[PDB]
């Protein structure tokens, strides 16, 4: 989950 957001941004 954390990674997903880092990628999105």
């Amino acid at each position: 989950l954390a990674a997903a957001l880092c990628q999105a941004l």
